[PDB]
């Protein structure tokens, strides 16, 4: 699924991302703007063999199975392709997680180098939420 841009916004509000772990809400669509062009079904490949998979791009070194990264961790104990479906839940359980690990979105580089210290409101600019 492409999400449109205020869709997502809501889609992410309702889950409790606005304000989670201190980043607004338009931090999180900035990201998935630039992780993934908010597309649930994009995938790709790191050069450590890990793969990135959603709408925020969640690697399966530390955090999803894809059955095809050794010495991979799953910590948030999910299967890579639920990070795919149009539900966006299983994306937003495992952001959660990931964004209280003590780097907080500096984990997502995306965020660090496009959206970290711009004005991030502007992605939830006339957006009803
Ligand atoms: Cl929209
Ligand atoms: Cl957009
Ligand atoms: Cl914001
Ligand atoms: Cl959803
Ligand atoms: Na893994």
């Amino acid at each position: 699924k492409v999400f449109g841009r205020c869709e997502l916004a809501a889609a992410m509000k309702r889950h409790g991302l606005d304000n989670y772990q201190g980043y607004s809400l338009g931090n999180w669509v900035c990201a998935a703007k630039f992780e993934s062009n908010f597309n649930t079904q994009a995938t790709n490949r790191n050069t450590d063999g890990s793969t990135d998979y959603g709408i925020l791009q969640i690697n399966s070194r530390w955090w999803c199975n894809d059955g095809r990264t050794p010495g991979s961790e799953n910590l948030c104990n999910i299967p890579c392709s639920a990070l795919l479906s149009s539900d966006i839940t299983a994306s937003v359980n495992c952001a959660k997680k990931i964004v209280s690990r003590g780097n907080g979105m500096n984990a997502w580089v995306a965020w660090r180098n496009r959206c970290k210290g711009t004005d991030v409101q502007a992605w939830i600019r006339g957006c009803r939420l």
